[PDB]
């Protein structure tokens, strides 16, 4: 299976599949009609230049133009009617094949997303949307390429290929057969050495081309600032020299594409002229008719045509097959954090959260939680803290098993975490991000979000309770109004409410506030504090916050240190203790009055 | 005046035909000149090697005067094979040679319009998304080179052989046989243009549609925690599926007219050929002409339709780069808001003093922000601008850059109107720290160069001490090679606004603009970067243009403006004694901070 080569033929192999699904059987005939096209299509092909060459007979065998007239006419009309059919086919089996090619490319794509939503976080999906967008649209340009070029060019031309050496062999020859088989071994050689010199030169061109216009996009978007220092000259000379040098890699790039076209018509027409010479020694001879020569050199063309494009086909299947096993690559890689098998949901009857001797660490070189155990009561509301190497920041990540421990575990009501479905688990969690995203939708789709069946009504309900309802209101279209870009920008406290609000449609009995407040303005955290507070009303609620005033108010607070639990306690309780936390309080007390000093 | 003509394709090349033959070059003429002999001599060829196919069936059928025959086939037969692959040594003979010219042309036509948007007006506000911008631009270079490629390569050599092809038809035939090839062509150009609408329009809406479920996906993979966090995978997955089938079917449809046009345009090429080697063997029956005619007849006219097997794709790009280029000049065309007087005389700075001379301005006709606003900056002096939210204090500099002209009154800088001197020596005058520096995607100290074109390594390192962003920058991996910006290491507020301080160190203008520099930063940052800013503005004409007005407070002189005019002028002291607009200011701001101080 997987255990071969690792070459095309594996990728191939491997989409095989994809192309003769097993679910579909439209497709399936689809392909067998493809694939007859592709037969009618030869055998008209190969045999329309019979044709050509029976007119040119009757025109030579040749007394006079007698009964001979209608028989020319007769195979000339042929000859033309087989050129049309043979267009006919051809394009009939695109058109046939399309929509099986179509749909096992989707389906291949919707298998890797698939597969990447399993994978795991630490893939550090964090990248520029242009820039993988650019990577999807060339590779997808690529993977079609390929599988048009493979199906449609390589494999009709090993089929005319081997039906030529058959009819050479029967006809003529075989000196014929072994020059035309030395002409194509040639051609494919020549063709490939020069496209591997062709896509290296284009690569360069590429990457220089890139360069200029990076400068120029840099220098337009800060048009101000070249202004400021009136260095429009200077920007136009570093425009020029860039310019210049993509210039010139793009001049050898296209030569050595002249280069290329004239090594092949150097083979071909070697060809070419040997045959015919041969052709025309053999009709001296008596031995072939003179319609063998237009025979012979129709062969020769039609074979030829389709190896024209040679070496762009090989440059695009080439590529093609490395993004396509790029892409089975994913679907492979395996997942780190999976459910156990026969997992049972997670059932939430009382909600507390349970850290039990937690080690932890993103990677097994630098462990970060050395032992952390906690108790969080059902209902209650608790803040985690901590100074610089606390490892409170893994914790959100942690109890939604973004992560598992490398040893210890989590437990929610008497449950181990590790043991119970993914689904019910996160289920059973809510969480208000310190950076909250949009969608590029509504934002009532936004809000919506929380959960998958959410009426209106509770969209409403939850803009309500996040107290954004009425800015919404205020809206001309309302819940109907797109946000993130292109669309509707919101404040960072617009933000953090329509992330609140979908936690509220979700609502769940356990919800934690991750630095919910930490990218907030001063007076848009107290407004938001009030409101998260009123959210936390029925749930079991853990704030994770580096300022500590903003969660003073707390049931309890836990105070971590070096991965471990430190101190705990209420917030009196606490300064009282005069331990990590006091200091810290002090420290951030003192700080806040040097600001307020200036 | 070519300008004053209709605005069509025709136009547009033109106005494209100098950069072909620059009239600068030479070199360049040549090479295009080598190349329509190629051209010719690629045509002379192609035209003549069916003649000896024609000749060396001839000699073997007719080998009464052909002989020994034998040698006369094999002699011309030779000579086919040899024309045909000197008809391909020709033709990319001609790319070869042509391609520097290609390149050098398109090369100046985008440093013409790169030159004319540095020249356009701030109003266009250029500053937009890259990505989309980068992914227009090179979608935009693609088009109008293909566009030039087929225009050269494809359709002139095309006229050129048809032209040809007509002229030997009518002297050995038809003439029945010209008008059946001519209505031929007329026919395919014809049913390839029209099918070409239809299935533009199609690959557009394929498109579109592809575009719709890319950003789907990219959406889905960028926010991945949150589509963990809410458990909407399958959401997720559905929500890609559904786009990706509506673009399968666009995608189908769009495929599947490219078969319809090959077969259209098989079936005139076909029509053609049947009856004009049908004719050409009933003309051989009546002994008019030979069996090698028919063979001639056919080579030329798949040697003639075989370019136009591209027709399609060719008909969509040519017009669509003639689009783009004619975009292009539409850019070259448009007009300069801002521009320098006939032979204007260098601005000479001797002693820097500042004049507004009752400015009538606003960035728009219908909304008049400056009206009649005067004051009077000294030369040394380190003066303050400040108003209410009306005042029109965050038009000043871009008056003083000359971003924009006064619609009434001027600006003088040491006794001179700035509207007529160079833009150059002004803005050489003139330094400006503003509210958000922004960092081209190169080092730090190519940043810090910026300030001056020919700025050494000493001169940065010093402005970058008197910056004092030495240290943080000596305490980088890569230093001073350090990359910055977006796509580079971010620098905090406070960073770059001391970059900013460092260039116009680096630069070392008479006169310099804090234009809102401390805004956009934290209190603390502010306090520290104010006396930085302080010391740099120590032997210059300082105009510093600030929100709040304890940044500014220890300034030589504070002028306050209210709806844009001069309302008050002096020292804090005396603007505090007043009891005006600057006292009532000063208590709101005050007061302002105390609360915020209360909040703890
Ligand atoms: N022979 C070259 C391909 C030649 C080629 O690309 N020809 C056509 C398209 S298939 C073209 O791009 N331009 C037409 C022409 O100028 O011949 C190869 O093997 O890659
Ligand atoms: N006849 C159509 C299509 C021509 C076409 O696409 N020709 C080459 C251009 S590179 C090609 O790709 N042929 C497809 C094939 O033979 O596989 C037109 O006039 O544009
Ligand atoms: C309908 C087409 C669906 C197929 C999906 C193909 C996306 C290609 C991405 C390949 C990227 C691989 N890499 C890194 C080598 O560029
Ligand atoms: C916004 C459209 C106008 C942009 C013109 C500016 C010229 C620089 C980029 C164009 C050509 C660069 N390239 C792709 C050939 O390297
Ligand atoms: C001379 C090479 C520079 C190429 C610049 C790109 C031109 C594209 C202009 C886009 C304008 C919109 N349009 C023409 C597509 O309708
Ligand atoms: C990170 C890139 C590799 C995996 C790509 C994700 C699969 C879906 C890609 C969408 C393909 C776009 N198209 C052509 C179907 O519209």
């Amino acid at each position: 299976p997987k255990d071969a080569r690792h070459d095309g033929w594996q990728t191939l192999k491997r989409f095989l599949p994809y192309l003769w699904p097993a679910d579909n059987a439209v497709l399936r005939r689809r392909v067998v009609g493809a694939i007859l096209m592709v037969l009618l299509g030869k055998a008209t092909t190969l045999a329309l230049p019979f044709a050509y060459k029976k007119a040119v007979d009757a025109m030579t065998l040749g007394g006079g133009a007698q009964p001979a007239l209608t028989v020319a006419l007769a195979f000339v009309l042929a000859y033309a009617l087989g050129r049309f059919s043979g267009v006919l086919f051809d394009n009939l089996r695109n058109i046939v094949f399309e929509r099986v090619g179509q749909d096992a490319t989707r389906h291949l794509a919707e298998n890797v997303f698939a597969r990447l939503h399993k994978l795991s976080l630490r893939f550090h999906l964090a990248r520029r949307t242009g820039e993988v967008t650019k990577v999807i649209e060339r590779g997808t340009k690529s993977i079609d390429t390929m599988l048009y070029f493979l199906l449609f060019n390589i494999a009709p031309t090993v089929i005319e290929l081997t039906a030529v050496i058959v009819i050479f062999w029967l006809n003529f020859g075989l000196g014929l057969v072994t020059a035309t088989i030395l002409a194509v071994i040639a051609y494919v050689w020549t063709t490939r050495t020069i496209t591997e010199w062709r896509t290296h030169l284009r690569e360069k061109m590429n990457r220089l081309d890139g360069q200029a216009l990076a400068r120029a996009v840099d220098s337009l978007l800060n048009y101000e600032t070249v202004k400021y220092f009136g260095a429009e000259s200077r920007e136009e000379a570093r425009y020029a020299s860039a310019a210049r040098a993509y210039a010139d890699a793009a001049v050898k790039s296209e030569n050595s594409l002249g280069l290329l076209n004239i090594a092949q018509a150097l083979i071909v027409n070697l060809l070419m002229a040997g045959a015919m010479a041969w052709t025309v020694y053999g009709w001296s001879q008596g031995k072939l008719t003179v319609g063998d020569l237009v025979f012979v050199n129709t062969y020769l063309t039609q074979l030829f045509r389709p190896l024209d494009m040679l070496g762009m086909v090989y440059r695009t299947i080439r590529q093609g097959l490395i993004d396509m096993a790029e892409m089975f690559r994913l679907i492979d890689t395996h997942i780190e954090v999976a459910d156990v098998p026969n997992a049972p949901a997670l059932v939430v009857n009382r909600p507390s959260v349970t850290f039990d001797n937690v080690v932890f660490g993103y990677d097994r070189d630098r462990e970060i939680l050395h032992g952390l155990s906690f108790e969080v009561a059902a209902g209650s509301r608790v803040a985690i803290v901590g100074p610089s190497g606390a490892g409170k920041s893994t914790i959100a990540r942690l109890l939604f098993r973004f992560y598992d421990p490398w040893e210890g575990r989590i437990l929610i009501d008497g449950q181990d975490i590790a043991h119970v479905t993914q689904t019910s688990l996160r289920a059973a969690l809510g969480i208000v991000p310190q950076d909250s995203v949009l969608f590029n939708d509504t934002i009532g789709y936004n809000i919506a979000y929380g959960r998958d069946g959410a009426s209106r009504a509770e969209v409403d309900a939850a803009a309500k309770g996040a107290a954004i309802a009425d800015f919404i209101a205020r809206l001309p279209q309302g819940y109907d109004t797109e946000v993130g870009e292109r669309g509707l920008k919101l404040s960072g406290g617009e933000k953090q409410r329509v992330a609140i609000a979908r936690t509220l449609v979700k609502n769940p009995p356990i919800l934690l506030f991750d630095e919910a407040t930490s990218a907030l303005d001063t007076r848009t955290e107290q407004d938001i504090l009030s409101t998260m507070r009123a959210v936390a009303s029925h749930r079991t609620t853990i704030s994770i916050a580096h300022r500590l005033s903003t969660i003073a108010d707390s049931d309890t607070i836990l105070v971590l240190d070096q991965g471990r639990l430190a101190e705990q306690g209420s917030h009196l309780d606490l300064l009282r203790r005069d331990g990590l936390y006091a200091e810290m309080w002090a420290r951030q007390a003192a700080e806040s009055a040097e600001v307020s000093e200036a």
